[PDB]
């Protein structure tokens, strides 16, 4: 599985999911998470995330090791999203912002 981590919180871009060939990304408030059964590690969305917020699973940063059981936790309860759409608003002043787990919205 590959893994959305911090960095798509309140920035959601939603350029990875063109990418996607299973469309297997589910859509939060202000965030993104891949389905860990579903995704295919084609490893295409990653060089597509604005805010490199997507990590192989054995690549995610150690400090983000929650975001792994998150991604599965949410992608159960969250609704596909197979489409981009625009940006959040104010998408790039809190893109490299550190810390936006705090601001997740489910
Ligand atoms: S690694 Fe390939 S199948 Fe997995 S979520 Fe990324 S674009 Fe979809
Ligand atoms: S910021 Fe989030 S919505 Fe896709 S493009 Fe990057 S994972």
């Amino acid at each position: 599985a590959f893994v959305v981590t911090d960095n798509c919180i309140k920035c959601k871009y939603t350029d990875c999911v063109e990418v996607c060939p299973v469309d297997c990304f589910y859509e939060g408030p202000n965030f993104l998470v891949i389905h860990p059964d579903e995704c295919i590690d084609c490893a295409l969305c990653e060089p597509e995330c604005p805010a490199q917020a997507i990590f192989s699973e054995d690549e995610v940063p150690e400090d983000m090791q929650e975001f792994i059981q998150l991604n599965a936790e949410l992608a159960e309860v969250w609704p596909n999203i197979t489409e981009k759409k625009d940006p959040l608003p104010d998408a790039e002043d809190w893109d490299g912002v550190k810390g936006k787990l705090q601001h997740l919205e489910r």
